[PDB]
């Protein structure tokens, strides 16, 4: 675990605004804790403070900061910041960003947006990140205190719990703002994590349809209530279709309650046949699609 | 309208029990207010106090009460009670219903049942009172005050707004109660509500859906905002149809999502003209009918 | 008490539309309750229930009920209407109206108006009732439940304490209402109040003023913070006159703040003797005049 | 029920002012309703209105009202209002008593005592009557709302309920009075009670003693937990009683300890058999007397 | 605006307890962040940390910590922290303040005092920072979490709300305190700041009166509602002047409503004239005078 | 002050885990101030940081932090760890202790109990430690905040508040706990300090009731009130005596009462004689007793 960091940042992380490389390495407070001096090309860019975990109590968490100043707009907003973090999604369930030298994100807190969907807590969100909280201790106080924290949900409950929140904080975003050129930003990521949603969801119920359309059609002996969940998972599949087929924006609310039915579909009428093999099989990878929506 | 009553009053009221008549007549406190006392068979029965309204501000209301303790048995619970509130239903919108000598609404009342759903109010429910109140002030201090007062909603937007507080007043007691029998009765008088709005969604969501349908269809100068708001509203409610049309399981599901994006095509779709009233308003009948489910 | 009234029914009130004179009276519930019928010219108006008093601790009242139907649009908004409360005012710190027959009164207080400034309740409030309650109790449970009841205040302290909340009451209204005929009729009610209420505050002020004048100059044996606070008092209360005066623009913010360290006074200078009695006193005049401000 | 009375009213009760007879009845509102008008010597007394009951969801009640007012000063804290509250708690559960007539009563309502520790409402305490309701509906409104409604207890349970709400209410009155002949007139009231309750003690926990006793005696198939639970209920009991014995300033803190832990014994055993039923019984009727304290 | 500092520091800040100089510098956190090690005449006093802004979103600050506690009672309230303070104010719009060697400031916190109307608060509201932070955070679970921070206000608006809100606390800390030694202090300190500005509305007031008497009194062709305005603008000045005069407490009560009539008299009397330049222009002098009372 | 510990450490504290003893020493951030690394026999154990006071504003507090990851399952739990808070009691009244090495307490606060009951908040309950807080700031934000902070009470009132506020929180805890393992755990030491408690006072009692017994009875010239008194104080030691002799839970409950009139019997028997010096003695002993139950 510990080495394929190591391994990774000494060979680099390429992109189209220099490399990323291993400067100067040390070990941190605590014996599963180290630092990573970085640079961009041959110029120092940031550190990495690691904690690599201490089953099972103990998650691994990343700190990036000391980001250069004369970087900073350089580096915030780049391709080599994403791959930074994609980097380290693959590693890490937690992570620390200092925003000082991040212009356009600190203006956008600053006003208000959830910190979810600021410039840089949307490029940790597209991550997978999903519950967020926006550091501003005074330095004055304490340094370092200007942070993002981020993590991934622990369940699949928790992390509905959070898309709910930020809808609901967006929301609540969107009726406070009174910035024209704000409000636009704000909302492009909502949908772009909107729309990714929908556009699987889409496709899923379309062979989420043909799994209930073809079991209930041709599949012997079967039941009513089969074919009544088949037969009416399939509508709701068809609705939920239609809706998100002219992209309209209470197509999720059709999406969530036909993935109800469709997890009623799958359950149910599951067992050993190759039909209800793929049926309550497509309905599950419906079910699965409309997760992100809420 | 008080001439509709003394005839027939007077002419009877048939039923399993007896004939229901008109004994005696008398003025009341005000100008339109007057005692009707009733016999049933041979024996006197009640007395309706009736208001006959003072249009605008002040609705009609009848008030039943006074029962003869002789007929207790005979009359709550039976086709004369039914035909009396059938009946009385048709000239009121508001009525008060004294549960004194009923004891099953008292039962149920006194074990707290919502009165809608006491023995009593139910039958009120039936026939399109929505709001109820259940008064029980003491007679040492004021005489007359056991009474079920229920009126028909003043509006498709309150007479949603009474069913769906019902359903929670509903589920409150159905968790809190532990007596089987009566949790039985009380959601078999639920039940059978559901099952009747059921149908009743069968034909409102139908000039519901016309409504929609004309109301994209021709009215030009609206929003496109719009368009997809009565857009999506119809076809949700086409939707819906077909799973009552079935009586599928999966329905009540639906309608509760159908309803919830009619009620925001009724909200964004105002206007002076005659294309979004009617498109509101069958988008808003549909909603009332929705909400027991 | 008693025979003052059976000699001003008997003898009549003169008015525009007839004379008001008692037709029939007779011994109530209680003692000192009696009923007395009225009548209007040749036709019969309404009856006063009346209460004479049991002091202490039984205030007077009187009750205005029963109105003849026939008469509804002559007597309401009519100087047999003034003629009546400015009589009753003067023997009757509480007072109720039953307001059925008022449609005016009835549709501002369905509407959202405040009992005080409504048609009826505003005749009452002329007459320095302070504190109102509209009732609006349905008839099928009991009868005789659409009053106004308002009450002469019972201290300086509660004049004050009525008045400020009809205040924050109004401006509720105000900002809610749409209907600018109401809300124009309402205001007018209102601002007649206040251009009323500044020429009360001239002589309140004065007869404060001369008594806080009076109070710091010979009564010796006193604080020097209480000085400093009757000294202060007087002189705001000084400049306030002077805008009222000219009548200025610039006057009711003034008065609201040399009322409120005209109540500052009032609290600090508390005493058993004639000096600080009337001191306080003095003040607290001026603050219940200045209250609707 | 009726004849009962209908026999003792015709008959008299003595009492040092007069005997009060029954001068007339009359049939009520309804079926088990009647008015009866008493006298007291040669004139006019009072009129109960009764309700026999109509189990088992109608209790009985009686209403005190229409007290003549020539004999005002007569009645009210007599042999004659004791003796016939005395009789009434006998049959009602429920007595609803106009206090008008008793400035007393009214003076000390209007001045804030607790209506159960009111002149008037402490004859009804005295008698068994634990639950209180002190009406005062203005009559411009509705006439007859000027009332002390007092119930007896529906349980053990709600007999302990009703005193020590009031033990609440009486702390906060006697803090925030400021006239020491109420204050001692009202704690003296109070006083008496807690004496009474301390005799009501030395017995209660007696028959709640011997019902722990055999309790844990023979009934075997009990939790163990259960045993050290009606083990040291018991013991605290025993402990109690030999305060009250020698009748010790240090009691009134060890009730209150052993009450708690007698408490927690009631709702631990808890059983469809008898020894449960008398264990948890005689503990609770210990825990009702002791609320006061 | 770096070296207005710098050199400020190098040439000295003088004071009778010893001149305080420069001693060692160094790079802070950030690039725009810098350690400064003074001295009082030659032994060391503490140190500042400065952090000097990043237009526009990073304002700048300044942390005093690590004071000498030999030093403590000698520095702490003598004419040397006075005058570091006030160079300090002239440059830095947020401080923080190390309270441990201070221990008249430290009792009277833990006695309940607002943080404005402590020993160390009010060299610092003299200085006019309005908005306050009692920073007390375990030393054993973060070091150099004892700390004052106080900021100037941003607008008219919030120094007002600020005002407020130390009138109530005070008010709110009079009534709860029942030390007689320290409640006459904090009384003092609350007097000094009320009697300051009661001074200067007593003069403000005398010369808006005069614009006001002397406009209504000469100036030909004005109207009548502007004459009402001149009239009673006054008269009001007036009254807020006998109260003021008096020395009595309602004053500012009375200078905050003549404020609002000179300001309706400044607003609308005002044009070209050499008169209601010199009238509305006093009024506004007047409008002035009352803000710092509440 | 200063040098019962810098000696005490020299020495050395002996442990069956290896004897613990001072490696290095270094000045902390202020004068009073004090870093003290220390070993377990040869090897590494942890550093304390030490503020020693100053009088009278300033408590003594330690700081326990850096443990050796690699003598963590060998530290915690072990008569080493005990000593080593023993000696610290003996000096400091506010303990701070970081809890990452320490897999059994970190899994048990996670799981939400009370601080005092933990394994390692028990080890300071037992020495008296009464108030606590549990830390546990993100590390990526700010290092060193997963620690317990642990004080004695500065009164009779507090310890008992205190103490009310954990019985509180124990039970609170038992109510909502599923595991049955831990909740054995937890109640063990909830009994340990309430047993600890009973045993005494069954035997304060026993001494305090003969105190009364003798009292009242050959005490010649005594008043009826102090017959009453001594009669009645030696019936609720009985009673209370018989409650902890059959170890009824519903003891403590007598216990706290049969204080009270100890207490009163103590205040008010009390004077010159040999009787009234051991009775209201032993009364007081008996209230003594029963203070640490609640």
């Amino acid at each position: 675990k510990y080495e394929e960091l190591l391994k990774t940042l000494e060979n680099g992380i390429n992109s189209e605004e220099g490399e990323i490389r291993l400067v100067r390495k040390s070990q941190g407070r605590f014996k599963e804790e180290f630092n990573f001096d970085l640079s961009l090309g041959s110029k120092p860019l940031l550190t990495l403070k690691v904690f690599l975990g201490r089953k099972p109590y103990w998650q691994p968490w990343v700190e990036v900061f000391g980001v250069n100043p004369n970087l900073r707009n350089v580096f915030f907003g780049s391709e080599a910041e994403r791959k930074l973090y994609e980097f380290l999604s693959e590693h890490f369930g937690r992570i620390f960003v200092e925003y000082f030298e991040d212009k356009e994100t600190t203006y956008e807190l600053q006003k208000g947006v959830p910190p979810a969907l600021s410039r840089l807590g949307f490029e940790l969100l597209k991550l997978g990140y999903t519950y967020f909280r926006d550091w501003f201790i005074p330095e004055g106080l304490m340094e370092g205190g200007h942070k993002i924290q981020a993590e991934k949900p622990k369940t699949a409950e928790a992390k509905a719990r959070h898309l709910a929140n930020l809808k609901k904080e967006f929301e609540e975003f969107i009726g406070k703002c009174e910035d024209e050129g704000l409000i636009k930003k704000v909302k492009e990521r909502y949908n772009f994590l909107e729309e990714e949603a929908e556009e699987r969801c889409r496709l899923a119920a379309h062979h989420c349809i043909h799994a209930c359309e073809r079991y209930l059609a041709l599949c012997t002996e079967s039941s009513r209530e089969q074919r009544q969940h088949a037969g009416d998972c399939a509508d709701l599949c068809r609705l939920a279709a239609l809706l998100l087929e002219r992209r309209s924006p209470w197509a999720p609310a059709a999406c969530e309650l036909a993935a109800r039915y469709a997890l009623a579909c799958a359950e149910r009428c599951d067992g050993d046949e190759p039909l209800e093999r793929e049926c309550a099989g497509a309905c599950r990878r419906f079910v699965a699609a409309c997760a992100p929506l809420l």
